[PDB]
């Protein structure tokens, strides 16, 4: 109940269209997301994909997608490389006072989630995230993607992202270990202040 409402507030995307995952991709459902959809996401019946770019070109959450490209005897090298790139992104984001959280996307990789108290301009957060990515070194076989990818999509639906807590895709701690009681974690997630994100954008933009 309160976990449902918190999940809605944290992962707030487009208020009119969402999507559901099937074997061939993500099918758009063109109606506002309701709570039974969240219950179907948690139960595992209808896995959700949220279009994070709202209608005014703002986002309330953003993400890094650290993904290992494919399947060897010693693949542990590449899983550890993904963990390394995630750790580097985490260090830079924490050095810039951006509260973020890790989630295991399955053996494909990891998600670094960034939450905001009120929607922030997609251009500013994309700019910040690509600069931070430009600061770090990547490892062999690892691709880093930045959501949102579109910044002024004033005519399309945009890009979507698979939200956690479905079928499991679970949040992990700083040591990349699965957190127990992910619901109280979901309630203990702290979102960044849009004022400080705007100040950080101005600082990085003028410098």
């Amino acid at each position: 109940q309160n976990a449902i409402k918190r999940f809605m507030t944290l992962f707030s995307g487009r208020e009119d269209v969402f999507s559901i995952q099937y074997e061939g991709g993500y099918r758009p459902i063109r109606r506002p997301l309701n709570f039974q959809d969240i219950k179907n996401h948690f139960s595992g019946k209808k896995t959700l994909g949220i279009y994070l770019l709202k209608k005014n070109d703002t986002v309330k959450f953003a993400a890094y997608d650290i993904d290992i490209k494919k399947n060897r005897e010693d693949k542990f090298v590449y899983e550890e490389n993904s963990k390394k790139v995630a750790k580097r992104l985490s260090r830079e984001l924490n050095l810039e006072n951006i509260t973020h959280y890790f989630e295991f996307t399955g053996n494909r990789g990891y998600h670094i989630w960034i939450f905001f108290d009120i929607p922030v301009s997609a251009y500013k957060i994309k700019y910040i995230m690509e600069k931070i990515l430009d600061r770090i070194e990547l490892e062999e076989g690892i691709d880093v993607e930045i959501f949102p990818k579109q910044t002024s999509l004033n005519g399309g639906l945009g890009n979507l992202i698979k939200v956690p807590l479905g079928v499991k895709c679970l949040f992990v701690d700083n040591d990349f270990n699965v957190i127990e009681n992910q619901i109280e974690f979901l309630n203990n997630i702290k979102e960044n202040k849009a004022t400080e994100i705007n100040k950080l954008f101005r600082e990085i933009f003028n410098e």
